[PDB]
């Protein structure tokens, strides 16, 4: 007997397309069975439904396409915490974060560095709750690349995260993977897939980490990037490349990457290539905004001039991409439960999207971030997956509405209510899984 | 800012050790219990200063389980292989649900005797997740071929993972198990658990009917056990010994262990020694009851005769210890969130304790399970820690009351409400720690 | 897990760098710290410092209020401290013991250390022993200040 | 408020171009604000200046483009000392040397094998003082190449300096790096960059170390050299190749190296290629002159005939390159503080440069030795970096003047006085950095 739910919505924002007024959506089990006006609901669903809801606003579950599932101890400020934090600690903390994510209406996360694969196992077996997690496993980085931990000596880092020297201790299963050369880079992609990675993430440029670090310089050889793409492609994954400078951008594109993060020196030429080749643009503006808000407290003069110059360029890149009509999704490079909603604000107020386009970037477009691993989702349409949220207030009038989680009243993931009136912390029909 | 004062009026107040009060009250000031007595006798200064009051039918200490395992294993492998194969990030996620669930049942303290308690407590203490006070062993210490060893795997894989030689990348020395052979190795074995923040040390000092294995045989030499005790003693920990057969029991005692689990072949002589030396007896009857309920489906005839013979001994041992007035606490050898309350039932219905003695075993006596690492707790007394719970029903009339978590209405840990009317899933004044 | 250990790093990285097992390229046995557990290991631990030309041997013999860690708890067994002293003595070095709590102080004395740093819980009994045995007291007050 | 300094010079040698008489130079903060006649100083600088100086001779800070930051114990005569000397000893000794360097007016060193990267950290944080250090990190050598330590067995050498088998002990951070094959050679370049290398150095020929050693034989395959260049290029470094025989020279060129050391068998064909391709020629004549001055004390007959034959060829190569107008810089292959000034003498007396061209080789041309990592420096021009020295005597009349450090009276590096009247050992406004 199919489990049928009718949701009446004052305003239904489908994700890609004009919003409906006085609308309804029907869920049958895990998929969306009908979307249209309240008047036009098929009668069979009025007969069969076991529960109905009436809400002011309905839309897709939100995506953040750039998360990091790290759960680090607070102690170390830099990347050292990734190595030093025991993963049991990380996992505990990530459980709070995925819970918190779901409460804000985030029904999908694309983890680009960390334990998403390992934590999703506890989501899927029902022990904890969270968004659909598409994880990269470890980010791939060359030695001396953006993923490397420069503050530690090299042996400690490659001992922990290299693709040679297999050993006891969850080898090949950390937030980071360092590989140099075509040979090593095959095992690097293979090890992430081994964990159940649903996307592959490369560092393909520097990232203004130090003063001797240069975001303009590309990372990995073209030979390595090509092979990394091919390896992912063979398992029906795509590669997402961290890129700032144009050299790194161009190399990631040339190699076959279908998603780019930051893309800070993107210009006309990059925008056209991305449209021509169907490459997702994930600006990750929140990261720039963090160090703009620090304002150069304890930074040297010219190192603050360098961040602003990058920030400005990153802004023009994003604005130009939006205007040029490059396909865009949203991400923030935060921990699960972090301030993902901020990126909608920046998409509008910095990028210059309309609130409607911003929602499209966080919904209908966002599954492109995992290519062929995406189900039909991120949209309120017949046949798509029932990842649906309801709000008290109209976010087309104020995009900052998303930043009050009290404002998300109902959350459905796969047709199952995880938040809503009279519904417990672990979702409907939740049982203690240890009894 | 002044002290945070709370008055709790109780129809029945069960202090933990001693006669229960009727029409009683308890005052919390910040983290400690400021007053216990009759409602009539509340000091007037607290009536003046209190910011919140409550009235409940039954009030008692937060409950302890003194034998938990913080493993969070994937379901896949049925034996100890899961401890090795399960990535600790998965384990940690799952353990977060379990500690939440533990708190909701009024369990405010757990003594983890094998697993990631140390690592998970970090995320409890920094506020990221919520849970009981966790006093952890780190890894259980076992000899090669001992009860902690994973016989199904070859020896190199096991000692590679869990031995105290051959330091390497991969969270060396920080798993559920530690294998050490010889006086030299067992020093580093204890030291490695303390390194993680272990608040007790756990040894396997006998076999455990795992194969057609002998629970009557002792494990570790006296030389190793002596050193293990001494190492723990120097850091003000005690050692808790897994023992079945009398030879293992006697050796653990002789060495200086102050807590024994199972104690299945305990007789007159053992009871008197335990009283004479102040050694805690933790029967862990729930473990026996599990395989009694399986009833020998797919076990050979004589291997089922062996389990019953052990179960019968274990029963006589426990009964005799209770009658002999050995000091007793309760544990179950379950995962966090598991059916810890069942052990109160077995304490009464198997052990022959009164419901009042059973409560004493799970409260006033339980901190003895960590010796000098215990604060003044497990009792409703002035100066003791505010770990307090309230129930709707009188458990002295039906000890099974504890098995319905709906029946625990209020939970305070360290003076803070984690469960109660109008109180959210993560406790009072909870904030999303990732914003 | 002693006062010299780097708790923030995992144990394998620390003993890889500073343990007295597993000799390897990379100036093995020649860092700021040496971690050794058991009588056997502590012999090589002293010997490795002498190899470099050490003119004194330094032990951590108590905790040091680094975390919410106890300075009252002793570190190393008496068995290890005795051997450490003897090893130094054979090459005509003395041992200097980091000690706070009285248990650590007393154990360093009993073992044969002739110099104590901090000595924070020294009382009447410790003073008399130090005089009786000719043991240097190095308060290191600047650290407290 | 900009810090302005006026220096009046009887003779101002700018570095590339005709020397001025009765001249002046203005420093504003870190850059050179004006160069021209005393008469023509802009009036704003006469108004704003806080200090003035009058000196007979002013010129750029000198470069040595071929130094080795080794600091070896005296004990081992060969390369064994590099492995056996503890780096703390090396660092101490290198601090004296960098101090001593600065006192002789050497404001930049290009370290081609050793700890320049590690020591520059203590220069840049202000703990010690020294020249601007552009370091290679380790010199890259093939197994059995010029960097290998033939006197030790192979395992010890590759254990210490190979790019496999990461381990504790500052792996990947020594004076030498041995790599065989395209794969390994990617990690080899990457590991130097990890340390902050600002140039990459390869051994691309033999070096008359033994009698079975042949300087005519090339080292590394073309495949490896190409990849090494490409790796460096991607991070905006160039590669400097140690070459003697024409085969090694031609291969280094073909690969894309932009600096060659020794170049002992350079002929017409090499000179033209170097000019056509903008490849720096660093003769390192001092090294040849050392073993000419030994004169074959305890060497076999034909092994002394071999050194002289090389020495003669090296001479003709250098002389021909100068006459052919190849671009040339100076280096000596010494420890910091060594006799760098000797190379100016040999540039004139052996090479046949004019004293003026010799100065050009040690100043205006020398930054070419680090390609794109060079700031605008080595010249007394507006906008260039304030690395400036003053002498008591005119070195165009006697180039050996540089070999008396008493003769360098003032040293500015980055606009800061490190030597000069009434100025302390650690430079102006020096503070004890440990208070």
């Amino acid at each position: 007997e199919a489990k049928v739910t009718i949701i009446y919505a004052g305003l239904l924002i489908p994700g890609d397309g004009e919003p409906l007024r006085n609308a309804a959506l029907v869920i049958s089990d895990k998929i969306i069975a009908f979307v249209g006006s309240e008047a036009d609901i098929p009668k069979k669903y009025l007969r069969s439904t076991q529960s109905t809801h009436r809400v002011p606003v309905l839309m897709p579950g939100l995506w953040d396409c750039h998360m990091h599932f790290g759960g680090d101890d607070d102690y170390y400020n830099d990347y050292t915490s990734g190595l030093a934090t025991h993963p049991a600690s990380s996992g505990a903390r990530l459980a709070r974060g995925c819970w918190e994510a779901l409460q804000n209406g985030y029904t999908s996360y694309r983890d680009l560095a960390g334990y998403g694969c390992e934590v999703a196992k506890a989501i899927n077996d029902g022990t904890i709750v969270g968004p659909n997690v598409y994880s990269s496993g470890a980010a791939l980085s060359q030695t001396a690349g953006h993923g490397d931990i420069f503050a530690l000596p090299a042996g400690e880092v490659l001992g922990s995260y290299g693709v040679m020297n297999p050993r006891p201790g969850y080898w090949g299963a950390g937030p980071l993977c360092i590989a140099d050369g075509v040979e090593e880079v095959r095992r690097a992609v293979r090890l992430q897939i081994r964990r159940g990675a649903k996307v592959i993430k490369v560092m393909a440029s520097g990232g203004v980490m130090s003063r001797d670090d240069n975001p303009n310089f590309a990372q990995f050889s073209p030979e390595e990037l090509k092979v990394i793409v091919e390896e992912a492609a063979r398992q029906n994954r795509i590669v997402s490349a961290h890129v700032h400078g144009k050299a790194g951008i161009m190399a990631a594109i040339k190699a076959g990457c279908k998603s780019l993060e930051h893309v800070s020196y993107a210009d006309e030429e990059v925008w056209e290539l991305m449209k021509e080749k169907g490459i997702l643009y994930v600006a990750t503006r929140s990261v720039i905004e963090i160090f703009l808000a620090s304002n150069g407290e304890g930074l040297v003069k010219e190192s603050w001039a360098k961040l602003q110059a990058l920030a400005d360029s990153h802004l023009k890149a994003y604005q130009g991409a939006i205007k040029a009509g490059v396909t865009i999704a949203l991400g923030t490079d935060t921990a699960p439960g972090g301030p993902t909603a901020l990126e909608l604000q920046f998409a509008v107020e910095r990028g210059g999207m309309t609130p409607l386009e911003a929602i499209k970037a966080a919904t209908a477009n966002a599954p492109l971030s995992v290519g062929p691993q995406a189900p039909l989702t991120g949209q309120l349409r017949e046949g798509y997956e029932a990842d649906v949220i309801a709000l008290e207030e109209n976010p087309l009038e104020d995009i900052k509405v998303f930043q009050e989680p009290k404002a998300v009243t109902h959350v459905w993931k796969g047709g199952k209510l995880f938040k809503g009136p009279g519904i417990g912390p672990w979702g409907e029909d939740a049982r203690n899984p240890f009894l």
